[PDB]
């Protein structure tokens, strides 16, 4: 298990434009195209992202390319985020993956919104952080996924992903 395998489990892989859990146009492995209601706008984003005129469909290789970019960006971003660096630097590799997962899903802003939980994490108060994380729109809207991430934070193991 690693960040890629983990996110691949959580986001799936779709080669044609689809709508994510929030109703937003997305493609590949959870690559958000735009929050716009416009399919045309989403297709324009796609083309720009890939570098060609696609008509809403990409190859797997293409999908993995955006995915690789997205995970890298996720990491790079956290590493230069003040609200997040310290807590992330404080974590072990497993829990770091969980943190990266949440940023990929919701963005730095969204993740920094979890101030209290982050703090318990920084304190290494595992169960407390776990409880706190669950008190969120995030957990209510994506409970299965949220529960998986929370277990990782709690335990520092990949068990929750262990057979997905
Ligand atoms: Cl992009
Ligand atoms: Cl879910
Ligand atoms: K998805």
């Amino acid at each position: 298990m690693n960040i890629f395998e983990m996110l691949r489990i959580d986001e799936g892989l779709r080669l044609k434009i689809y709508k994510d859990t929030e109703g937003y146009y997305t493609i590949g492995i959870g690559h958000l195209l735009t929050k716009s209601p416009s399919l045309n706008a989403a297709k324009s984003e796609l083309d720009k992202a890939i570098g060609r005129n696609t008509n809403g469909v990409i190859t797997k290789d293409e999908a993995e390319k955006l995915f690789n970019q997205d995970v890298d960006a996720a990491v790079r971003g956290v590493l230069r985020n003040a609200k997040l660096k310290p807590m992330y630097d404080s974590l072990d590799a497993v829990r770091r993956a969980a943190l990266i997962n949440m940023v990929f899903q919701m963005g730095e802003t969204g993740v920094a919104g979890f101030t209290n939980s982050l703090r318990y994490l920084q304190q290494k108060r595992w169960d407390e952080a776990a409880v706190n994380f669950a008190k969120s729109r995030w957990y209510n809207q994506t409970p299965n996924r949220a529960k998986r991430i929370i277990t990782v934070f709690r335990t520092g193991t990949w068990d929750a992903y262990k057979n997905l």
